[PDB]
């Protein structure tokens, strides 16, 4: 279906729903909470989602957002993701589950219905992940189907980074491009038929989780979807 | 292999090779020529190519550029493309061939070694094309493998538009995202193993062709490639 929205900043959150530990703060989407002294709270997850459902049958989309990862140590955890799931998909487990999964089924593709592009700041040994911080595409599992190294210089840059995420509904390909000013560029694509995974309605949004010593902020977001008829 | 470059404008055109009717003009890459009164010269092609070659085995890349199409009538022709080609790739036929193909082999994928993302302003009947202006991915043929409608409002906007083109060398997927300020967004992706097409050196660049009543300009361009090892 056709949907378009544009948030150059979040002084308005008119159509944004906050769940769990996420909240609007300082003109951004703050995905995990901080205490009254600004210290990141451990073991929390949050979602900030566009409130209106849409359909993926015969649809392509383009979305872009800007983000900042704020770290208070060299050992931040756990990251965030942009995700698509049914409209009643709730905030799930904190820590390395990224608010998207729970421990008993995190790696079980038959037990989840969620697709995401993750920005993963903490190497988990509890399941298979690369031995470095990484950006990945997740399809129904915390173990990414496509993963690439995310350079530490970029992770810790303090920069407003840009993501571009697109889905070509003809070729059935999901792509992310991630760029840092005067920094790295990242490209990841994967063939996945989203309409087959999601035959009904979906919502798109963000999920963040701690972890420790980290807060994730969304500064701007726009989206457009169009029919492939 | 690993290569990076950045032209925030083309005040300097150091490391750009011009062929055909392309030239530096007014701090941009002008892909097709104009006479001294500014009138587009019909039936001309031009290339502006980054001079340093790279290899595609075990490689991903990201490139972005801004562009303007100056039309001087309601029936401009023919467009332009960003393309990759092997060494010594010459300027080929003007008109609907876009500087990238010759007539008798333009539709034969066994007779070309060229991959492009084209911005096609003139509907040709000499080969199969959609019946509207379009953006396409071309693999070894002027008949695009993936094509989408390019809205006239964007074609004729005189806006500085943006293209992002990425290649994921693990999944073997080429993707283009094209955006217009306050206009359309476009997404196309295609599975293609570029290292199997191009086993040695390649260069990346732009090819434009007339046609009539059109000039194509590149305003800015950056590129990075990284090993997937
Ligand atoms: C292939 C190509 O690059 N086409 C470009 C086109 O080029 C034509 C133009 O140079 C004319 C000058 O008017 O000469 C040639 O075309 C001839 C006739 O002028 C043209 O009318 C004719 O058109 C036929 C068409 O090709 C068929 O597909 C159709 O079924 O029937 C038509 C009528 O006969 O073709 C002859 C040559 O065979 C050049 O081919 O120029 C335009 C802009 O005007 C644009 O650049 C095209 O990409
Ligand atoms: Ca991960
Ligand atoms: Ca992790
Ligand atoms: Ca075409
Ligand atoms: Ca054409
Ligand atoms: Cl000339």
């Amino acid at each position: 279906s056709e949907l378009s929205f544009n948030y150059p900043n979040f002084q308005s959150v008119e159509d944004i729903t906050f769940q769990g530990g996420a909240s609007p703060r300082n003109e951004t989407l703050q995905l995990t909470p901080t205490d009254s002294n600004g210290i990141p709270i451990r073991q929390r997850a949050g979602h900030a989602v566009y409130s209106q459902p849409f359909q993926l049958r015969d649809t392509s989309f383009y979305t872009t957002f800007t983000f900042v990862i704020r770290t208070t140590s060299n050992s931040p955890a756990d990251g965030f993701a942009i995700f698509i799931a049914p409209p009643d998909f709730p905030v799930k487990r904190y820590g390395g589950y990224l608010g998207l999964f729970e421990p008993n089924t995190a790696t079980n593709t038959s037990a989840n219905k969620v697709v995401a592009v993750e920005f993963d700041t903490w190497v988990n040994t509890e399941w298979k992940e690369p031995r470095y911080r990484h950006i990945g595409i997740d399809v129904n599992s915390i173990v990414s189907v496509r993963v690439t190294r995310w350079q530490d210089k970029d992770v810790f840059s303090r920069s407003i980074a840009t993501a571009h995420v697109g889905y070509d509904g003809i070729s059935k390909i999901l792509t992310a491009f991630v760029t840092y000013p005067d920094g790295g560029n990242y490209v990841l694509s994967h063939v996945v038929d989203l309409a087959e995974i999601f035959p009904g309605d979906v919502r798109i949004g963000f999920s963040g989780a701690t972890g420790q010593y980290e807060t994730q902020y969304i500064h701007s977001w726009s989206f457009s979807s169009t029919s492939t008829n």
